[PDB]
Order: structure tokens, then sequence, then C-alpha cells
């Protein structure tokens, strides 16, 4: 998409040489922001084929509050496999914080229900937020949240959402992070009887791995195609009752898929 | 400053009519980002005179972890007075989360010491974060954090910092929020033997109150002046040992002060 390609070129033009925790080098910038008007079309990268099967199941699993990967394994979704222990456990990652953030007094806070409540009854609120950044639980997590916190906003009948992503692999992860939150905006909007507004993406350490440089050059030689359209085939009674089959992407005509090797 | 005035004009040009919790109307945009290269000069607004006395004491008080306003009252700083109860208490706002975030198992997490530790021993980390957004404590706070979370980053000997501000009064609060975090970047950098990099400001609901419209027009008719220079007169042994008198702003030559009335 135009904003996505502009971000790739920016990291190439001004990223600084920086290694990750593993020791794999990257080019990196700090601080970036992009906006996707969801009424312009579903923001799924067209300059390389991006599959959404895993992303849809992942979002449903996050909304359920589950951090054990057996649901993902029931559907042969293996994107969390490398972090899961023998029992399939990941510790209190994303879903556990969204639905059951543990407090010092023994409560489990349901941030998704809180924000739906706020969107329906106090849409002008400036604190319609979900955070996965639960400082006391980070040590138990298989990994600290990369998409760490997000805020909703309502204006003129439209639902917008801003995500703060502390760390971003532009080539491999970003396309999927955008699609995931854009899907969630559509689902929340449907549940609140609102139209879709903007998805605002904000990045912290935003990088390209040095072994993705050829892939990045290839993708930058391709012209974005028209954005597809998300269709929600049914309207569930709540945000927790969406099913995989409810979603259909229409008119997606991407350039060919580009693989991304990763060091271990 | 140029970025600040551009943001004012943007809210005027495209903000949407939106009320706050009180019922005072605002013009509002959602999602904005600005960058201040701290090597270009200390980012204190010059198009209106901005005082930093309260801001400096406030930052020292935040770093101490104190949420009772008696220290502020010892120095005749009254900016938190309207939120404090009879004993001067505010609940577990900013400082309490920065220094002693309470966990479900009874620990109190010192996020400032954690991040200093990370900056000195693992500067490439992509998780050098402080969050004040402690979901289980929001109800006890006099008010939910507006400057809710911030991340540090190190590249080429320079310390940068990105703040996510969920709600921003562009006229009254923003000038001060920028200066506060810019001061903290200088102090953290000094303690880590690093040069200052960028302060990246990211906003969520970013607005102008409708009773600040004349003030905004007046300020937009003024040309920014050269930025001042921050001088730290002494190097304390730690980030908790800074004193009011350690800081001096040099070369600040602002246009006249502009008052901001507020409804109650
Ligand atoms: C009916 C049900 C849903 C989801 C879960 S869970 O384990 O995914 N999680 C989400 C809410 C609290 C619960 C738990 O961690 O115990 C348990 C039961
Ligand atoms: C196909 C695919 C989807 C999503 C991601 S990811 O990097 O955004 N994500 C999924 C696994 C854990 C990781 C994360 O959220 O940190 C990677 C690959
Ligand atoms: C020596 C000292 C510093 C600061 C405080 S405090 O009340 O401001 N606060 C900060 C760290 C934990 C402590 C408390 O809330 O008890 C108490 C004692
Ligand atoms: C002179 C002045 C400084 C700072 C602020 S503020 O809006 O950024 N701040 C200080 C009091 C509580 C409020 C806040 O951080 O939410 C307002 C006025």
């Amino acid at each position: 998409m135009k904003q996505y390609l502009e971000l790739m070129q920016k990291v190439l033009d001004e990223g600084t040489q920086k290694n990750d925790r593993t020791g794999t080098g990257t080019l990196s910038i700090f601080g970036h922001q992009m906006r996707f008007n969801l009424q312009d079309g579903f923001p799924l990268v067209t300059t390389k084929r991006c599959h959404l099967r895993s992303i849809i199941h992942e979002l449903l699993w996050f909304l359920q509050g589950d951090t054990n990967i057996a649901y993902l394994h029931e559907n042969n979704v293996t994107i969390w496999d490398e972090w899961a222990d023998e029992n399939g456990d990941l510790g209190p990652v994303y879903g556990k914080q969204w639905r059951a953030w543990p407090t010092p007094d023994g409560r489990h806070i349901d941030q998704i229900t809180t924000v739906l409540n706020q969107l329906k009854n106090d849409p002008d609120s400036r604190r319609i937020i979900v955070s996965a950044w639960n400082v006391g639980e980070l040590d138990k997590m298989a990994l600290a949240p990369c998409h760490a916190f997000f805020q909703f906003y309502v204006a003129d009948g439209k639902l917008s959402c801003q995500l703060y992503q502390r760390s971003c692999d532009v080539f491999l992860g970003l396309p999927f992070n955008i699609a995931s939150y854009a899907l969630l905006v559509h689902m929340m909007a449907q549940q609140c009887d609102l139209e879709v507004g903007d998805f605002v993406w904000t990045g912290g350490d935003t990088h390209l791995y040095s072994n993705h440089m050829d892939q990045t050059h290839l993708q930058l030689s391709r012209e974005p195609r028209p954005l597809p359209k998300l269709i929600i085939k049914r309207k569930p009674e709540s945000i927790f009752d969406y099913r995989f089959e409810d979603f259909e992407i229409e008119g997606y005509d991407p350039h060919p898929g580009i693989k991304a090797p990763v060091a271990i």
C-alpha cells in the first residue's frame, strides 16, 4: 500500500544499523505514524500476497482471552508454536491482558467489555483504551507484547483506533499487525452500530532485518493495487461470538507472495 | 515552535466539534505525531511565554514516586491542587506507577530504575518502556494518566524517547508536556553518558477548547523564535538526586504570555 511502501523506503533511506536480541542486524528508525481510512478499503498489503487465515483465528483467540495454543492447534494455526511450552502455554500474553488483567486485589479486568461499554455509553471519552502492557506480568509472558496498547475514538458516527507498537519488523510482521487491528475496528464498530473510521498505526523501534533487503527491494518495485473489501457475513450478538467463517475479503488481487527467512 | 503551530492549525483546519466530560466543547483530531531533535535546542514554545518552575518541580516529584502534594506545596507549586483531597492525596497517579507499580503478588516495580538499567546494560532493547497505565489502579487515581506511556531508544550514542499522550489540550497542556519529557530525556541521557536524540510526541485525542479560539488565532500570528538551551549545572550521582537549581534555560526570548481561561 502507498503508506506501507513509503515506510519501507524511509527505513532504507534513514534507518541506522542496529542488531536485535538474537544478534541479527537491522536497519532501524524510532517513531513513525501512518493512517488508514477504513472507508477507503481494507488495508491488506497488495504488493505481496498476504494470507489472513491465521490472523483471523489469532484475533478470535485473543478476544476469547485464551493464551494456551490448543485452539490455534485445533485449526492448524502454528504462528505461536515457537513460543509455547510443552503444554501449549504462553504465559499471560495479549488475550489474558485484554480479557482478565489481574489486579493486586484479586480481580480480573475485562478491558474489551469495558471499552465496548464506553463506546456505547460514553463515546466522547478520551480514555477508551486497552493495554497489554501489564508490567508485573511481563516476566511470565513467552514474550512482551509488541502491539502493546490501543485507544479508540468516536467522531461523526465513525470508530477510529490508534495502536502503539513498541517493536515492528516492517517486512514480516507489519502487514499482519495492520490487518489484525483493522479487522478488530470493523468488529467493534459493527457491535456498536458505528461506521469505520481510521486505523492509526504508531511505531516505536521500526525496522527491516538485513536478510530481508532483497525482498524489500523487490516489493518496492511493485505498484500497489486497489484495496480489497472486508465483508462480515453475519452480525453476532456480541464481540465474543464471531466465527472464522463470518469474514470474507473481496477483490484482493495482490502481486505474488514473497518469503522471509529468519535466523535462529 | 514550527511543529507546534502546525498542529494548532491542523486542529483548526480539520478538528471535529467534540465536547469533553465537563461539557465544554472542543475541536478535535485523533492521532498526531511530532519530532523534536533535542540537539536543535530545548523545545520550549516561544510563541507565548511558558514558565518552567512548576514543571521542573513536578518532574522531580514524579521521579521521587510521591503522589501526595505536600512537596509541591512546600515549593508553592499549585498545579495539582484541584485534584488533591483534604490530605493532599491524589491516589496512585504518575509517580506511584513510575516508581512502585503494584503487582498481584505484592511487589512494587521501579520502572525508572529498570529503564536506567536497560539503557546502561542493554541499550538496543526494544522494550525500554515506562507505563503509567496501570488498569487495576485507575479507579483510585484522582485522574487517569494523560501522558500514559513512554519508550526509550538508543542509536549512535543518542537517547531518544517517544511519549504516547491519550488526551491533549493543545493550548494549555501541550507546551508543558513537551518540556517535561524533554527535560527527562536530558536527565536520563546525562545519567547514562549519552547525547540527547529526539523527543517524539504522539497524541491520541488532540484538541483545542472552543474558549481558546481567540488565543489560538493570536498565537498563530506570531513567528517562532530560536529555541533556548537547557543547561544542567551539576551531574548528580543518580536520576533521583536532581535538584531544582541544577537546571537553567538560556537564551529564551518568547513572545508575551497568553492566558487560558477554563470552565468549571
Ligand atoms: C468460558 C471460558 C472462556 C475463556 C477462558 S480462558 O482461560 O481463555 N481466560 C479468559 C477469561 C479468564 C480465563 C482464565 O485465564 O482463567 C476460560 C473459560
Ligand atoms: C503470519 C504472521 C502473523 C503475525 C506475526 S506477528 O510477528 O505480528 N505475531 C504473531 C506471533 C507472535 C507475534 C507478536 O504479536 O509478537 C508474524 C507472522
Ligand atoms: C524514601 C522514600 C521515597 C519515596 C516515598 S513515596 O511514598 O513517594 N513512594 C515512592 C516509592 C514507594 C513509596 C510509597 O508509595 O510507599 C517514600 C519514602
Ligand atoms: C502549568 C501546567 C503544567 C502542566 C499541566 S498538565 O495538564 O499537563 N498536568 C499538570 C496537572 C495535571 C495535568 C496532567 O498531567 O494530566 C497544566 C498546566
